[PDB]
Protein backbone atom coordinates (compact mmCIF):
# COMPACT_ATOMS: atom_id res chain seq x y z
CA UNK A 1 0.00 0.00 0.00
CA UNK A 2 2.86 2.39 -0.76
CA UNK A 3 2.06 5.12 -3.27
CA UNK A 4 2.44 8.84 -3.91
CA UNK A 5 -0.27 10.25 -1.61
CA UNK A 6 0.04 12.22 1.64
CA UNK A 7 -0.17 9.13 3.84
CA UNK A 8 1.74 6.58 1.72
CA UNK A 9 4.17 8.73 -0.30
CA UNK A 10 8.00 8.74 -0.58
CA UNK A 11 8.50 10.06 2.99
CA UNK A 12 6.69 6.96 4.34
CA UNK A 13 8.42 4.29 2.24
CA UNK A 14 11.29 3.72 4.68
CA UNK A 15 8.91 2.06 7.17
CA UNK A 16 8.33 -0.91 4.83
CA UNK A 17 11.56 -0.51 2.81
CA UNK A 18 14.35 0.57 5.15
CA UNK A 19 16.80 0.72 2.21
CA UNK A 20 14.93 3.94 1.33
CA UNK A 21 17.55 5.62 3.55
CA UNK A 22 20.43 3.63 2.07
CA UNK A 23 23.81 4.66 0.73
CA UNK A 24 23.00 4.67 -3.00
CA UNK A 25 19.39 5.76 -3.44
CA UNK A 26 17.83 7.29 -6.54
CA UNK A 27 16.92 9.68 -7.93
CA UNK A 28 19.47 12.44 -7.26
CA UNK A 29 20.08 16.01 -8.27
CA UNK A 30 22.70 16.23 -11.02
CA UNK A 31 24.89 19.20 -10.18
CA UNK A 32 26.34 19.85 -13.64
CA UNK A 33 29.32 21.81 -12.39
CA UNK A 34 30.35 19.07 -9.92
CA UNK A 35 29.92 16.11 -12.30
CA UNK A 36 33.31 15.15 -13.70
CA UNK A 37 34.07 14.33 -17.31
CA UNK A 38 35.44 10.77 -17.42
CA UNK A 39 37.54 10.30 -20.60
CA UNK A 40 37.59 6.52 -20.14
CA UNK A 41 33.79 6.19 -20.50
CA UNK A 42 33.02 4.36 -23.77
CA UNK A 43 30.29 5.56 -26.11
CA UNK A 44 26.87 4.20 -25.22
CA UNK A 45 25.56 1.46 -27.51
CA UNK A 46 21.77 1.39 -27.81
CA UNK A 47 20.76 -1.50 -30.07
CA UNK A 48 16.95 -1.53 -30.33
CA UNK A 49 16.56 -2.57 -34.02
CA UNK A 50 15.24 -6.04 -33.08
CA UNK A 51 13.03 -4.93 -30.16
CA UNK A 52 9.85 -6.94 -29.58
CA UNK A 53 7.32 -4.98 -27.55
CA UNK A 54 4.46 -7.13 -26.23
CA UNK A 55 2.08 -5.38 -23.91
CA UNK A 56 1.29 -2.18 -22.06
CA UNK A 57 0.17 -2.39 -18.41
CA UNK A 58 -1.21 0.05 -15.87
CA UNK A 59 0.33 -1.25 -12.65
CA UNK A 60 -1.23 1.33 -10.30
CA UNK A 61 1.83 3.59 -10.13
CA UNK A 62 2.79 4.07 -13.79
CA UNK A 63 2.35 2.25 -17.08
CA UNK A 64 4.91 -0.21 -18.43
CA UNK A 65 5.56 -1.05 -22.05
CA UNK A 66 6.98 -4.58 -21.77
CA UNK A 67 9.39 -6.29 -24.16
CA UNK A 68 10.40 -9.84 -24.96
CA UNK A 69 13.63 -10.20 -22.98
CA UNK A 70 14.13 -13.96 -23.56
CA UNK A 71 16.81 -13.23 -26.21
CA UNK A 72 19.28 -10.43 -26.98
CA UNK A 73 16.77 -8.38 -29.01
CA UNK A 74 17.00 -4.87 -27.57
CA UNK A 75 20.19 -4.29 -25.60
CA UNK A 76 22.22 -1.59 -23.97
CA UNK A 77 26.03 -1.90 -23.91
CA UNK A 78 29.10 0.31 -23.59
CA UNK A 79 29.18 3.55 -21.65
CA UNK A 80 29.93 2.66 -18.02
CA UNK A 81 28.59 -0.88 -18.48
CA UNK A 82 30.38 -4.20 -18.53
CA UNK A 83 28.53 -6.76 -20.62
CA UNK A 84 25.05 -6.80 -22.11
CA UNK A 85 21.88 -5.45 -20.57
CA UNK A 86 18.48 -6.45 -22.02
CA UNK A 87 15.51 -4.12 -22.28
CA UNK A 88 12.59 -5.49 -20.22
CA UNK A 89 10.25 -2.50 -19.97
CA UNK A 90 9.96 1.26 -20.16
CA UNK A 91 7.75 3.62 -18.24
CA UNK A 92 7.51 7.27 -17.29
CA UNK A 93 7.15 9.48 -14.21
CA UNK A 94 5.24 12.72 -14.62
CA UNK A 95 3.66 15.65 -12.85
CA UNK A 96 0.29 17.30 -12.40
CA UNK A 97 1.87 20.48 -13.80
CA UNK A 98 4.56 21.03 -16.46
CA UNK A 99 7.00 22.44 -13.85
CA UNK A 100 7.42 19.09 -12.07
CA UNK A 101 7.41 15.38 -12.80
CA UNK A 102 10.98 14.23 -13.33
CA UNK A 103 12.79 12.19 -10.69
CA UNK A 104 16.30 13.28 -11.51
CA UNK A 105 16.86 17.00 -11.51
CA UNK A 106 19.56 19.03 -13.25
CA UNK A 107 20.97 21.88 -11.16
CA UNK A 108 17.69 21.53 -9.25
CA UNK A 109 15.60 21.93 -12.42
CA UNK A 110 12.61 19.59 -12.63
CA UNK A 111 11.39 18.46 -16.05
CA UNK A 112 7.75 17.70 -16.91
CA UNK A 113 8.43 13.98 -17.00
CA UNK A 114 11.14 11.34 -17.15
CA UNK A 115 11.33 8.20 -19.27
CA UNK A 116 13.02 5.10 -17.83
CA UNK A 117 14.17 2.34 -20.12
CA UNK A 118 14.90 -0.55 -17.77
CA UNK A 119 17.54 -3.15 -18.71
CA UNK A 120 19.00 -6.15 -16.85
CA UNK A 121 22.46 -7.69 -16.98
CA UNK A 122 22.34 -10.93 -18.90
CA UNK A 123 25.03 -12.53 -16.74
CA UNK A 124 22.40 -12.91 -14.03
CA UNK A 125 19.95 -14.92 -16.16
CA UNK A 126 16.75 -13.04 -15.38
CA UNK A 127 15.38 -9.83 -13.89
CA UNK A 128 14.61 -11.28 -10.44
CA UNK A 129 18.23 -12.37 -9.93
CA UNK A 130 19.63 -9.20 -11.46
CA UNK A 131 17.86 -6.90 -8.96
CA UNK A 132 19.78 -8.67 -6.17
CA UNK A 133 23.13 -7.57 -7.69
CA UNK A 134 24.87 -4.18 -7.40
CA UNK A 135 25.41 -4.17 -11.19
CA UNK A 136 22.15 -5.95 -12.01
CA UNK A 137 20.28 -3.22 -13.88
CA UNK A 138 20.97 -0.33 -16.19
CA UNK A 139 18.24 2.30 -16.46
CA UNK A 140 18.46 4.79 -19.28
CA UNK A 141 16.78 8.00 -18.11
CA UNK A 142 15.49 10.61 -20.57
CA UNK A 143 13.95 13.93 -19.60
CA UNK A 144 10.73 15.19 -21.20
CA UNK A 145 9.95 18.87 -21.67
CA UNK A 146 6.70 20.32 -23.01
CA UNK A 147 6.99 21.87 -26.47
CA UNK A 148 6.68 20.21 -29.88
CA UNK A 149 5.08 16.76 -30.04
CA UNK A 150 7.19 13.61 -30.10
CA UNK A 151 5.81 11.63 -33.06
CA UNK A 152 7.26 8.34 -31.74
CA UNK A 153 5.34 8.74 -28.47
CA UNK A 154 1.90 9.10 -30.01
CA UNK A 155 1.23 5.35 -30.32
CA UNK A 156 1.76 5.09 -26.55
CA UNK A 157 -0.49 8.09 -25.85
CA UNK A 158 -3.33 6.73 -27.98
CA UNK A 159 -3.58 3.36 -26.21
CA UNK A 160 -3.78 4.89 -22.71
CA UNK A 161 -7.58 5.15 -22.79
CA UNK A 162 -7.66 1.32 -22.93
CA UNK A 163 -5.54 0.94 -19.76
CA UNK A 164 -7.08 3.74 -17.71
CA UNK A 165 -7.15 1.89 -14.40
CA UNK A 166 -4.84 -0.27 -12.30
CA UNK A 167 -4.53 -3.86 -13.55
CA UNK A 168 -5.58 -3.13 -17.12
CA UNK A 169 -3.32 -4.25 -19.94
CA UNK A 170 -3.47 -4.15 -23.70
CA UNK A 171 -1.56 -5.72 -26.59
CA UNK A 172 1.25 -3.41 -27.66
CA UNK A 173 3.30 -5.10 -30.33
CA UNK A 174 5.63 -3.58 -32.91
CA UNK A 175 6.41 -0.44 -30.96
CA UNK A 176 9.84 0.98 -31.74
CA UNK A 177 11.50 2.56 -28.70
CA UNK A 178 14.08 4.30 -30.96
CA UNK A 179 11.37 6.90 -31.55
CA UNK A 180 11.70 8.06 -27.92
CA UNK A 181 15.44 8.83 -28.08
CA UNK A 182 16.97 12.29 -28.40
CA UNK A 183 19.64 13.13 -31.00
CA UNK A 184 22.59 13.03 -28.62
CA UNK A 185 23.55 10.17 -26.32
CA UNK A 186 25.73 12.39 -24.07
CA UNK A 187 24.99 11.27 -20.52
CA UNK A 188 25.68 11.42 -16.81
CA UNK A 189 26.14 8.17 -14.88
CA UNK A 190 26.20 7.12 -11.23
CA UNK A 191 25.42 4.04 -9.08
CA UNK A 192 21.92 4.10 -7.65
CA UNK A 193 18.66 2.32 -7.02
CA UNK A 194 15.18 1.51 -8.14
CA UNK A 195 13.13 4.67 -7.52
CA UNK A 196 10.01 2.78 -6.42
CA UNK A 197 9.71 0.02 -3.85
CA UNK A 198 11.54 -2.28 -3.36
CA UNK A 199 14.16 0.50 -3.89
CA UNK A 200 16.90 -2.06 -4.47
CA UNK A 201 20.42 -0.73 -4.91
CA UNK A 202 21.05 -2.57 -8.15
CA UNK A 203 21.02 0.17 -10.83
CA UNK A 204 23.67 1.82 -12.95
CA UNK A 205 21.94 5.06 -13.89
CA UNK A 206 22.61 6.53 -17.32
CA UNK A 207 20.78 9.85 -17.64
CA UNK A 208 20.84 11.60 -21.00
CA UNK A 209 21.75 15.30 -21.17
CA UNK A 210 19.38 16.10 -24.03
CA UNK A 211 15.66 16.01 -23.23
CA UNK A 212 12.98 15.05 -25.71
CA UNK A 213 10.08 17.42 -26.37
CA UNK A 214 6.49 16.21 -26.06
CA UNK A 215 3.35 18.25 -26.65
CA UNK A 216 1.03 19.59 -23.98
CA UNK A 217 -1.67 17.30 -25.49
CA UNK A 218 0.62 14.28 -25.09
CA UNK A 219 1.37 14.90 -21.41
CA UNK A 220 -2.27 15.82 -20.69
CA UNK A 221 -3.21 12.30 -21.80
CA UNK A 222 -0.69 10.83 -19.30
CA UNK A 223 -2.54 12.81 -16.61
CA UNK A 224 -5.90 11.19 -17.50
CA UNK A 225 -4.70 7.80 -16.26
CA UNK A 226 -5.90 6.47 -12.90
CA UNK A 227 -3.97 5.09 -9.89
CA UNK A 228 -7.18 3.32 -8.84
CA UNK A 229 -8.80 0.17 -10.16
CA UNK A 230 -11.99 0.15 -12.22
CA UNK A 231 -15.02 0.78 -10.00
CA UNK A 232 -12.97 2.54 -7.30
CA UNK A 233 -12.97 6.29 -6.62
CA UNK A 234 -11.03 8.14 -9.33
CA UNK A 235 -7.56 9.35 -8.39
CA UNK A 236 -5.61 10.77 -11.32
CA UNK A 237 -2.23 9.20 -11.98
CA UNK A 238 -0.12 12.33 -11.55
CA UNK A 239 3.00 13.19 -9.55
CA UNK A 240 4.23 9.61 -9.53
CA UNK A 241 7.82 10.74 -8.97
CA UNK A 242 10.22 10.30 -6.08
CA UNK A 243 12.17 13.44 -5.19
CA UNK A 244 15.97 13.73 -5.19
CA UNK A 245 17.76 11.67 -2.52
CA UNK A 246 21.06 12.39 -0.78
CA UNK A 247 24.10 11.81 -3.00
CA UNK A 248 26.19 10.59 -0.05
CA UNK A 249 29.49 8.96 -1.09
CA UNK A 250 28.98 9.10 -4.86
CA UNK A 251 30.47 10.96 -7.79
CA UNK A 252 28.39 11.60 -10.89
CA UNK A 253 30.44 11.15 -14.06
CA UNK A 254 29.79 12.85 -17.41
CA UNK A 255 30.48 11.31 -20.82
CA UNK A 256 31.05 14.77 -22.34
CA UNK A 257 33.03 17.97 -21.80
C1 LIG B 1 12.42 -9.13 -8.76
C2 LIG B 1 11.42 -8.33 -8.90
C3 LIG B 1 11.43 -7.19 -8.10
C4 LIG B 1 10.44 -6.23 -8.24
C5 LIG B 1 9.43 -6.39 -9.18
S1 LIG B 1 8.30 -5.27 -9.31
O1 LIG B 1 7.60 -5.31 -10.55
O2 LIG B 1 7.37 -5.37 -8.23
N1 LIG B 1 9.04 -3.87 -9.07
C6 LIG B 1 9.78 -3.25 -9.99
O3 LIG B 1 9.90 -3.67 -11.12
N2 LIG B 1 10.33 -2.11 -9.55
C7 LIG B 1 10.94 -1.12 -10.27
C8 LIG B 1 11.20 -0.01 -9.49
C9 LIG B 1 11.81 1.10 -10.03
C10 LIG B 1 12.16 1.15 -11.37
S2 LIG B 1 12.84 2.54 -11.85
N3 LIG B 1 11.76 3.69 -11.56
O4 LIG B 1 14.00 2.81 -11.06
O5 LIG B 1 13.15 2.47 -13.25
N4 LIG B 1 11.89 0.05 -12.15
C11 LIG B 1 11.29 -1.07 -11.63
C12 LIG B 1 9.41 -7.53 -9.99
C13 LIG B 1 10.40 -8.50 -9.84
ZN1 LIG C 1 11.11 4.74 -13.15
Amino acid sequence: HWGYGKHNGPEHWHKDFPIAKGERQSPVDIDTHTAKYDPSLKPLSVSYDQATSLRILNNGHAFNVEFDDSQDKAVLKGGPLDGTYRLIQFHFHWGSLDGQGSEHTVDKKKYAAELHLVHWNTKYGDFGKAVQQPDGLAVLGIFLKVGSAKPGLQKVVDVLDSIKTKGKSADFTNFDPRGLLPESLDYWTYPGSLTTPPLLECVTWIVLKEPISVSSEQVLKFRKLNFNGEGEPEELMVDNWRPAQPLKNRQIKASFK
